[PDB]
């Protein structure tokens, strides 16, 4: 309930409840279905691009959501959401398969838990990637592909699905970047290896971008 | 009162009381209203300015204050204030929305708790930002804007307000910097996204500065 | 069996069982044989090659497995595998003898424990090495050798064995690298020092790689 | 007692006593008086100097001492001193007001606790500062001032005092540096802010140095 | 018993025994004598040298050993040696007097404990030092001296013994370095300061090296 959101004791009790029920290390599979993790990257900046080494340095908000209805509560007379340290929660073990640096989280490591069991987590992350930088200094731009999925959970355990297919991230991308975004495409993809049987679901993020205000030869 | 400030046992007891009462992970919403967080950035140094990439590296003291009346005590014959490790306290989950590096805290992670429940927290932070660097080597200078607000609490849970809206920062900015400030303003601002319902309050800090001639 | 894989209470109980049985600081010697650790490096990216200093900066997945039969459970009607924080497990104290930076782990620090007691651990690691970079700009390429073994356990306590002896890592190495891999060979080798006659087993990883576009103008 | 310093059980007992008595988060104020913190910086290395940006990169030993009498014990027949992890002790919340990087501690984080309750702590610290570098290539040299005081305790709670006003740090400063030290002065100084009522005591360390 | 080395339960019990007896924060002084620490550096690489600033960036293995007989056990029918996380053990608080960066430890932080109570600890460390780089491009080479000893324990509490062989230096030093080692000499010395009592033992490591060519 909206009116009761700022009831402190209620929030403290909800946090207590969440921590009693939460299993931070066990996947919240419900009904023998995989955990449906939804992921959508919102690019904030493109900081370094190297066309020779095919490397980019970027900042993005990793919009992440999933359900654990064992965390759910009756919010008819209590807050609808609270913030929770992610150390108290299970969080999907996502990794970018083509990252070449550690994900640097720039933000407080808190998630929102909603009374219906939905969890929202959105770290601001600075990270470097190996991807196709060719064409960045052209009209059509470069297309850098970033693949994100579970590091240890195959598709029967975790499914990683995109939220919105196409965007140009206009509400998020810095107007002061040297670069501009032409399109961001986010699609389901699946990876397997010859060594190892199971398939892994990932989201393949296609970042099409170019140098801004480039001087051309016409 | 200040005459009892160095009563060690009193300080120990106050710290004990604070740790018994404090809920570090719960917003201290009193009277069913948002937590009023007051913030002002005091710029100490401008370390690097890259007009190629529109990036700045700065050091600032983040003066931060709010109230949690449940922490209050009667200081008629006891210390007015004590220092407390911030891990013992709730602290607002502030973030700079246009930061491009982690906030590096340079100073002991302690806050002051006043006997009326007021909390004062002021880390010296070195951090990099993406902001408009155009004009830094002109008379009018550059204007670099930094937006600071709660990362996870919307306006009904936390309000973030500027302590003062206008400053020359003269008491704080390093006289030895190769840069000089023309103005620092701090304004209330609201942020919303099409994806999401609620609004998030922030403080928009506008740093107008130039390379000294 | 895999129909029971998403039974969450079962997963929680396996994790509990593993944590009750696991001795994280004790080598899991079975019978009185050394722990047999299988290791195979899959190179993902070659970030920097410094011909002046003979140094390389690389990213690789360190495919690692060993068994601890005391962790095994009956999985007739329970999950075959779970993910486990490596803090809950013994892991081999592997080190690269010619590393010149710390191994930076880019991925969630989780392992897979299989119901037969097998443990699989595969961190993505960025690390710098001192090695022979000569030849990198030639058809034959450079051969960079990295020796990896236990830091404190001799051959009677831990044996370290390569899996695949030869490969070009085509499933793993980035197509966007300015380098290309000719061959990755991984062989057993033994190290002793005049101070200390006890043999230490290691895998010698020979990375044969070359710069793309070796022929240029000037 | 000299003879008992290496009595290991005695050292373990003292450490146990210290940890039972110590309040690491409470200032050790005695007799309604501020904690007297004595501080002296000894510069070891001047690693980088930038005359354009007025920044220096230095290494120094922060010689720090104070007393907590509640830690004292009778050492007539036991060790006079032991080493203690600082996480078991209260240590002053000192910070350099013009630091522009994190203090990087290069040494084991241990203090010495003396049987009279004196505590000695001396980290080697690498840190960058914003200060006046002009004149560094001249004979008179540059004078870089570094202000060190409590970050959260005002003068009623903690006094920060120099041990020794003048020195050229000869036993400490690297002979192999490309800079040389002319003089290091360390003086009491007091800082007040228009926002806040009380004064904060600090040591102003004036580092007079030049390129060789 | 080496045939009993792989008895897992035996190893678990030894670790239990070590952890019950170990005092990680107390110097293991036996018979009212200083802890006799043996320590020597084995250089693996010289990565960067700057003759202008007199700085070197090197990698070495810190061969370290000492005794704590309270850890001893009877190994007639049990393992002779086990690996132990150093968090479970006292370790000498060694530091380099002329270090200008943190010691970056590149290896698992385990020590070996032997059934006679000997402890062996050998971190691979990358670290930068301020030292005499003059002569590096000459036949005579440079002589960079690195001074290492206890940070807080004087000579009556900890002694250091750096005596070791060096004709095996090519077993350790990288063949791929830009530099070559002429000699590594490691000798006892003592340090005192006018301000303070006691002497602190150190190991003066003289790294005599030159650029190849
Ligand atoms: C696919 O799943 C998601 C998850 C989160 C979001 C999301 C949340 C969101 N906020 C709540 C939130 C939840 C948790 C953490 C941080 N933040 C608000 C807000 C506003 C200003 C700065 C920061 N966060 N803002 C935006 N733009 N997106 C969207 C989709
Ligand atoms: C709007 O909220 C605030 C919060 C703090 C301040 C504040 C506090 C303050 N000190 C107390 C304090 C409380 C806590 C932590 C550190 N410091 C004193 C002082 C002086 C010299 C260095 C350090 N701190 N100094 C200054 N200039 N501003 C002002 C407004
Ligand atoms: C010689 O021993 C090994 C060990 C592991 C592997 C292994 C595991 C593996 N995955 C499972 C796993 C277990 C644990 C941790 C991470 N990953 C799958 C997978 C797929 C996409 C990204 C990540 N991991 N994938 C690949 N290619 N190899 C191979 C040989
Ligand atoms: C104003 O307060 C002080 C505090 C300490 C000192 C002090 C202590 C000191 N040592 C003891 C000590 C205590 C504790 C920690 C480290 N060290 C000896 C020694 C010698 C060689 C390296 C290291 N330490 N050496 C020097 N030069 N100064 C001086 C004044
Ligand atoms: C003066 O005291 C010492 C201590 C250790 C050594 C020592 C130990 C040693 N190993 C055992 C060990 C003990 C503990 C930790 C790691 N390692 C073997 C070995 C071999 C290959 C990589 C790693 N370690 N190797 C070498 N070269 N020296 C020598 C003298
Ligand atoms: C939630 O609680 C309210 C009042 O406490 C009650 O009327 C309502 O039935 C509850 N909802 C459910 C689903 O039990
Ligand atoms: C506060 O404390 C003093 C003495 O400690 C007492 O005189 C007074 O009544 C107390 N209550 C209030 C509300 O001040
Ligand atoms: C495993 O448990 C199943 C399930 O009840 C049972 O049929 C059988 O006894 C077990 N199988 C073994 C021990 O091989
Ligand atoms: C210290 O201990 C000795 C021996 O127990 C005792 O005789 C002496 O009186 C004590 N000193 C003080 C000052 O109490
Ligand atoms: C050591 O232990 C073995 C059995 O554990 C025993 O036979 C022997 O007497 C013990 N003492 C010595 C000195 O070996």
């Amino acid at each position: 309930d909206y009116k009761d959101d700022d009831d402190k004791l209620d929030r403290a009790d909800i946090l207590y409840n969440i921590r009693q029920t939460s299993r931070p290390d066990v996947i919240p599979t419900q009904r023998d279905r995989p955990v449906a993790v939804s992921v959508s990257l919102k690019f904030i900046n493109i900081l370094e691009v190297n066309e020779i080494t095919n490397e980019v340095d970027v900042v993005f908000w990793q919009q992440t959501t999933w359900s654990d209805r064992t965390l759910a509560w009756n919010s008819s007379h209590s807050p609808d959401q609270v913030s929770v340290p992610i150390s108290s929660l299970w969080v999907p073990d996502l990794a970018a398969y083509n990252a070449i640096s550690k994900p640097e989280v720039l933000t407080p490591q808190l998630a929102r838990v909603v009374s219906d069991g939905e969890v929202l987590y959105m770290p601001s992350i600075r990270q470097r990637f190996s991807c196709d930088v060719s064409g960045v200094d052209t009209e059509s731009g470069a297309t850098c592909r970033i693949k994100i999925g579970s590091w240890t959970h195959h598709s029967r355990e975790i499914s990683v699905d995109p939220t919105t297919e196409n965007s140009d991230d206009s509400e998020y991308f810095s107007q002061y970047s040297r670069f501009e975004i032409l399109d961001v495409t986010q699609k389901k993809n699946s990876v397997t290896y010859s060594c190892c049987p199971e398939a892994y679901e990932d989201v393949e993020v296609s970042l099409n971008f170019r140098k801004k205000g480039r001087s051309e030869i016409l």
